[PDB]
C-alpha cells in the first residue's frame, strides 16, 4: 500500500534505543488519561514508553496484579519469565523480577539474559506441571510483531496458554487501581536484592525444547530427506532455537541473517511503511522472498515465535492455505491420536478447512476469533489442532498430549518440512491438489471506520435482524451470531450460502469494523459477496 | 598490542544489548565504599559503564549538581550548552543532566530533535555566545570519546570554552562524591516533563552556525574551487549531520562512505586489541575507509565526539605527528593576520619535527605536559595560534587570530587538510616528505610495561640530576627534564634529550603500567637503541 512498502529500512526510519529505554523510567502515564491506562487483554498490555503507555509504573502495577492473582489461585510453583528482542522487553523484564521477588514469587529465567519464544514458555510450564508438584505459570514479555518502539507483557496460567478474560479483566482492574493509588501497595525490591533473595533461577530453556521436538514433529524423516532449508529469524527470540535445531537434528538449515538489533534495521518496511516483524507479510518478508529459489522450503517467525510464514519457490504461502494443508496431513499421519480428537477452527478462517475436516470424517469445532478458545481443548487433548487465519496454530505431540497450549511458530514451520519430507510434495503443492479437489476459494478482508454506537450495535446482534434472503446469487443457508462449535457469541455476524460466506465484527483497537469474505466460485463472485456484505452491515447497523 | 581479530568486521557476538545497558543505568547503583564505583572526574571528565556500577543515574545526578553549584559559585549565569554523542549511555545521562540543571534554575541549550553535538561545536557555541558580552555561557559534553559501546562519559567546559582545568575538576569531583556519600540528599531534581515545561530548556540548531562559521577559520572557497573528491567515514559519531551540512552549504564533492548511527557500533572493524573502538587514528578501526582510499583525493574520519581527526590519502592513514608538523608549517605561512607574537603549543611527547618546523619559522614553541587543557588559556586570548597533541587532537585560531574552539576540533583539522591540498596543490602527506628532507626523517615509537605502584609513584617525582648517564644512544645528553619548558608544569615523569633524539617516560593513568615515548632523527635502528637505554635509565632511576 504505502510508497515505501517492501523497501529496506533507512536510518531515518529507526528508533533511538537508549532514548526509548530511558523514557521507560523517566516518563509516566498521566492520571485520568485513559490512553495511558493499562489495557490488559488476550494478548496482555501493549504500548510504548514514548507514548506514556509502557513505562515503569505500568509494569510495576501489572506485575503486582499478577502476583496477587496467581496467589489467589493457589499457584505456588515458579513463574517462567521470558522476553523477546524488543528494546522495552529489557526494562520490563527487570521490573517483573523486582516485583515478583518482592511478593515471594520464585522466578525461572533464560540464562545469560537470553530470549525465549512464547511457545517455549508454554512448553516449559506444561513440562513442569506434568510432574504433579507446585504449579508453574509464566509471563511473556513481548509485543509480538509491533514496531521497534513498542513493549508488551502477557500472562500464561498453569494450563500453559494465554490467560482468559476472567483473569485478564481482574489484572487490568487491579493494575489500574494500583496506578491510581500511586503504586503504594506495589511491593518491590532492587534488582540486586532480587538476585540475592534466592527467588531468581537461571536455566537453559533452549535445550529441553529443541530435544523435545522429536516428540511432536518427525525430525528423523526431515533429516533423511536432505532438504535445503532456509530461515529468516527476523531478529526474533528464537534465533538461538533455530541454530540449535539445525545442529542437533543435523539439518541443512541456513539462517539467511543472524542479526539481533533493537532497531530492527535489517527489516524491509511493511505495507504501511512501518518496521513490522510480520512473518505473514510479503512486504516484511521481502528479504527471504528474494532468496526463495535457493531453498526447497523456507520460513520465518514473528519476534515472539508464536506465528509462522511458509515460503516455497512459488512464494509466501497464504496462512489459510497452509492451515488446511497442515490439518489434512496431521489427521492422516498421527496414528496415536484418538478417534475423538477434534479440529479447532476460528469461524473467519477458510471453509477449505471445513471441506478437509468433513472429508476426514473428523469433528470440526468452530469458535469465535481468538486463540483462547483452543486452550482447554489442546490442554486436555480433545483438540488435535487449533489454528487462526492470522498465521498462528498449535497441535499435539505424537502421543496426543499437549506440546504448547499457546500458538507455536516453530512446530508449524518444522511441520512444513515434515510434510515435504514425508510426502515428496511441499505444502503449496498439497494446497494446489486440495484446490483441484474442492475448488480454489477466494478470500479477502475489508475494513472501514465505525463510531462506538455502530460498533456496539454490531457487537450485540440477533440472527433474524438480517433482512437478506440471498447472497451473491445464492440462497442464505445460515445466519449466525454464535459460533457453531462452542456456542460462544461471535460478537458479530456470519452469513453463509453453499458457495461462500462473509463474517462481520468490530475491531479491538480502532473505531472500525472488519468484514471477512470467501467465495468457492472465484474473485468476481467474492467481490459480489463483499458488496452485499457491506450493504447488509450498513442496514443491520443503521439505527 | 595486535590481536588475531584486529581489523575484522564486528560480529553479532561482539555486540552489547543496548536496552539492557540503558536499564542498568537506572537499576544498578554504585556500592557504598567501593573506590571503583566513585566519581573520578578529571581531564576528560568522568567515564565508566552502567554494567560496572561506574556510570549510573546516581553518578550523573551528583556530577550535574556539583557542576550547577560550581558554575553559580563562579558567577556564571548564562546558559549551559549541553551536547551529547551517539553512545547509548549518553541518552540517560543527557536526561539526568537536564533534570538537575533545570531544577537548579539553569538555562540549558540543546540540539533540536534529540540531535548529537561534537565537542568542538559546544566549545564554539560557548565562545560565540560569550563574545556578545552578556551573562557567561558554559557547557557540558556527554561522551566517552572513542571508548567501547558500553561506556559513558561526561565532562565540563567552563566559559573559556575548553576542558576544565584541575582546580575546577577537583572541586566538582569532591562535591559529586560528597553528594553520593549523602545518598543524593541535596541534589535538586525535577522530572523530564517538568524540565521541558519549566522554560529552562531551549532546543536550537547548533549545526548551522558552526557550519556557516567555518569560512572564518578554513579557506572553504579555495577548497570548493579545487574541486577535490573527498570522502568521510563518520564512524557513527556525533558529527554525521555536520559533514552533510558542510558538503551542502559549501558545494563540496564530499561523500559519506556510510551514514549508519547504531548504538552497538556493529558496522565497525575491530581495533588492534579486538574490541570495538571508534579510534580515527587506528588503522584497524579505519580498515573500512582505508579499503576505499583510492576513490578519493583525501578522506577523513573522526572519533564519536569529533574532537580528534584521522587523515587518509591514497598512501594510507597519515601518522598524527606528521600531520601536526605539516599543519603548523602551513598555517604559520598562510595566516597573515596572526600577530608576530602568536606561538605554537605542543605536548612534550609530540614529535620534535614540530620543534624544527617552529624554529625554522622563527616562532615561539611552548612545550606543555600531556593534556589539551594546557592550551586553553593561550587559544582563548590568541597567544597560541595552534595547540596539538600526538594523540591526533588539535585546534587553531580563526583567520583574524581569535579563537574558534578552545577544545580540540576534529572538523577544522580535517578541513585544513583539504585547504592545504587546494591552496598548495600538494596533499599533507606530500608536504611531510618535504619536511623530512629539510629536517631529517624521524622514527617515533611508544612502549609500555608493568611497574609497581611505588615505582609508578617514584616515576612521578624524579629529579634531572638523578639521571647519571651522560649519553643517550651514542650522543651527549643535552637536557634532563622533570617539568615542561613552556609553562613549568610538572610532566609527572622524565624527558631526556640529545641533538639526535629523546625519550620521555610517565605512568599510565589507567593501568599498573608506565609508558615510554621515543624518537630518533637518525632512524629506526638508532631509535631502538634509545628504547633500550630508556628502559635501562628508567629501571636504574626506579630502585
Ligand atoms: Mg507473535
Ligand atoms: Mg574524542
Amino acid at each position: 500500500i504505502h510508497n515505501r512498502a517492501g523497501q529496506p529500512a533507512q536510518q531515518s526510519d529507526l528508533i533511538n534505543v537508549a532514548q526509548l529505554t530511558a523514557q521507560y523510567y523517566v516518563l509516566k502515564p498521566e492520571a485520568g488519561n485513559a490512553e495511558h491506562a493499562v489495557k490488559f487483554g488476550t494478548s496482555g498490555h501493549r504500548g510504548s514508553a514514548g507514548r506514556h503507555s509502557f513505562n515503569e509504573p505500568h509494569i510495576l502495577a501489572i506485575a503486582q496484579a499478577i502476583a496477587e492473582e496467581r496467589a489467589k489461585n493457589g499457584i505456588t510453583g515458579p513463574c517462567y519469565v521470558g522476553k523477546d528482542t524488543h528494546a522495552l522487553s529489557e526494562p520490563a523484564f527487570i521490573s517483573v523480577l523486582e516485583v515478583l521477588a518482592a511478593n515471594g514469587v520464585d522466578v525461572i529465567v533464560q540464562e545469560n539474559n537470553g530470549f525465549t519464544p512464547t511457545p517455549a514458555v508454554s512448553n516449559a510450564i506444561l513440562v513442569h506441571n506434568k510432574k504433579g508438584g507446585p504449579l508453574a505459570d509464566g509471563i511473556v514479555i513481548t509485543p509480538s510483531h509491533n514496531p521497534p518502539e513498542d513493549g508488551g507483557i502477557k500472562y500464561n496460567p498453569p494450563n500453559g496458554g494465554p490467560a482468559d478474560t476472567n483473569v485478564t479483566k481482574v489484572v487490568e482492574d487491579r493494575a489500574n487501581a494500583l496506578l491510581a493509588g500511586g503504586l503504594q501497595g506495589v511491593k518491590r525490591i532492587s534488582l540486586d536484592a532480587a538476585m540475592a533473595s534466592g527467588h531468581v533461577k537461571a536455566v537453559d530453556l533452549v535445550q529441553p525444547f529443541v530435544e523435545g521436538l522429536a516428540d511432536i514433529v518427525d525430525m528423523a524423516a526431515i533429516q533423511k530427506a536432505g532438504l535445503t532449508l532456509g530461515v529468516d529469524p527476523l531478529g526474533g527470540s528464537g534465533i538461538e532455537y533455530w541454530k540449535r535445531i539445525a545442529e542437533h537434528y543435523k539439518l541443512n538449515l541456513t539462517l539467511v541473517n543472524d542479526q539481533v538489533d533493537q532497531t530492527f534495521r535489517f527489516m524491509h518496511l511493511d505495507k504501511d511503511g512501518a518496521i513490522r516483524m510480520d512473518c505473514s507479510s510479503e512486504c516484511a518478508m521481502a528479504g527471504l522472498l528474494a532468496l526463495r529459489d535457493k531453498f526447497d522450503l523456507a520460513f520465518a517467525n514473528d519476534p515472539d515465535y508464536d506465528r509462522h510464514g511458509i515460503v516455497t519457490p512459488a512464494g509466501l504461502m497464504n496462512p489459510n492455505h497452509y492451515l488446511a494443508v497442515a490439518i489434512n496431513y496431521l489427521f492422516q499421519h498421527r496414528p496415536l491420536w484418538g478417534k475423538d480428537v477434534a479440529v479447532g477452527k476460528t469461524l473467519v478462517s477458510s471453509a477449505m478447512i471445513d471441506r478437509v475436516v468433513n472429508d476426514l470424517g473428523r469433528k470440526l469445532v468452530e469458535v469465535p476469533v481468538g486463540f483462547k478458545w483452543f486452550v482447554d481443548g489442546l490442554f486436555d487433548g480433545s483438540f488435535g489442532f487449533g489454528g487462526e487465519e492470522s498465521a498462528g496454530a498449535s497441535f499435539l505431540r505424537f502421543d496426543g498430549t499437549p506440546w504448547s497450549t499457546d500458538k507455536d511458530g516453530i512446530i508449524m514451520c518444522l511441520l512444513a518440512a515434515e510434510i515435504t519430507a514425508v510426502t515428496g510434495k511441499n505444502p503449496q503443492e498439497h494446497y494446489n491438489e486440495l484446490a483441484a479437489r474442492f475448488g480454489a476459494p477466494s478470500y479477502n478482508r475489508l475494513q472501514a471506520s465505525a463510531t462506538s454506537a455502530q460498533k456496539a450495535a454490531l457487537s450485540k446482534l440477533s440472527p433474524e435482524m438480517v433482512s437478506a434472503s440471498t447472497l451473491a446469487g445464492d440462497p442464505i443457508t445460515a445466519r449466525l451470531t454464535a459460533a457453531p462449535g462452542n456456542g460462544a457469541s461471535i460478537g458479530g455476524l456470519k452469513v453463509m450460502t453453499d458457495n461462500g460466506w462473509f463474517a462481520a465484527r468490530p475491531s479491538g483497537t480502532e473505531d472500525a469494523y472488519k468484514i471477512y469474505c470467501e467465495s468457492f466460485l472465484g474473485e468476481e463472485h467474492r467481490k459480489q459477496i463483499e458488496k452485499e456484505a457491506v450493504e447488509i452491515v450498513s442496514e443491520v447497523l443503521k439505527n
